[PDB]
């Protein structure tokens, strides 16, 4: 509804008007509630110089449900799988309307520095994450290499 309009129009602003750092996110062509965004790979991690892409979905009672966001671009994480759905407390459980699109893009730049050790999407690779974490360094660069440049 206009409540939701509203909102989205002012993140967009928001976004527009202090850029951040390294993401960046907005409508598609003329649909509001579908965005993309990107996300560069952050300095000092094994996706430096790679550049993700994800899509987002706000719902009509947003802010005060969650938006769908997902990966478009494949990643080595275990919390991100390969259908691109991110296990991030923000976007489910943990949701608030005190959080917004450049919060959330914050949240999944540092969990990209960070991995979250109780949820593995991907129980393998959370497995490497844990018990040798300069191959995980290593593949995560070659699939950077491979699907982010
Ligand atoms: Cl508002």
């Amino acid at each position: 509804g206009a409540m939701a309009l509203k909102r989205i129009h002012k993140e967009l602003n928001d976004l527009a008007r202090d850029p951040p750092a390294q993401c960046s996110a907005g409508p598609v062509g003329d649909d509001m509630f579908h965005w993309q965004a990107t996300i560069m790979g952050p300095n000092d991690s094994p996706y430096q110089g790679g550049v993700f892409f994800l899509t987002i979905h706000f719902p009509t009672d947003y802010p005060f449900k969650p938006p769908k966001v997902a990966f478009t671009t494949r990643i080595y994480h275990p919390n991100i799988n390969s259908n691109g759905s991110i296990c991030l407390d923000a976007l489910r459980s943990q949701w608030s309307p005190a959080l917004t699109i450049s919060k959330v893009l914050l949240s999944i730049c540092s969990l990209l520095c960070d991995p979250n050790p109780d949820d593995p999407l991907v129980p393998e690779i959370a497995r490497i994450y844990k018990t040798d974490r300069e191959k995980y360094n290593r593949i995560a660069r070659e699939w950077t290499q491979k699907y982010a440049m």
